[PDB]
């Protein structure tokens, strides 16, 4: 089973449905099931990296790719006014799914602190 | 003037002081002046990219590098329990400084939504 064995791995293999917004050979983007902003989606790599602390130096381009796709999708969805990108790491970060993912939230004004 | 003409460009050129945690040929990391968590630092590229929406495809590795450094520094600072990485884009994102930067916050439990 490619893409790892998490909720996100099942989405990658198309075992469970998702609202796919973009997909390329390296990653996939889909809407969040519990949105915290009018537009709230996730960008995940097809390669299974459990968390950012486990990313290797060679994973550098793939991690930057998730942000370039997040930026392009946010443009497609009409987020002219901006957005906020978030990566949660571990317990204190609020990570509940152990497959690296990037949150892209917009459509409203984001506050500070970021949680 | 290299590193652009923002508060962050002055930090890069060493015109104004900062608590530097890490520096390499591509980026620099320093503590935030108004921390929102026990440990709160920024990772910025030396190359001037005003905002994530203005990042080009070739900037992919540099953007991923900021996260790899954020991950390594967070390890140095003892963030065993996790952290949250944030990039603010534009007005809705809460961007006040127009030089791409990554926030790394930890030391306490981060909440949801992220602002
Ligand atoms: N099947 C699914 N489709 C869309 N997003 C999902 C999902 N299952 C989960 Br869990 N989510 C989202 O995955 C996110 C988990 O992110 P953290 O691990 O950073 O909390 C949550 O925002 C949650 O709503
Ligand atoms: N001289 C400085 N040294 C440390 N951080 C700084 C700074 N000047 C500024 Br502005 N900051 C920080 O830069 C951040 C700006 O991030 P946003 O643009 O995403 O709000 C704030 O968290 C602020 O505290």
């Amino acid at each position: 089973r490619p893409g790892g064995d998490t909720i996100f791995g099942k989405i990658i293999r198309k075992e469970i449905p998702a609202k796919i917004i973009f997909e390329d050979d390296q990653c996939l983007a889909f809407h969040d099931i519990s949105p915290q902003a009018p537009t709230h989606f996730l960008v995940i790599p097809k390669k299974h990296i459990s968390q950012i602390s486990a990313a290797e130096d060679a994973d550098e381009s793939l991690l930057g790719h998730l942000m370039i796709v997040g930026k392009k999708c946010a443009a497609d969805l009409g987020l002219k006014k901006g957005y906020r990108m978030v990566v949660n790491e571990g317990s204190d970060g609020g990570q509940s799914v152990y497959h690296v993912h990037l949150h892209v939230l917009g459509g409203r004004q984001m506050n500070w602190p970021p949680g």
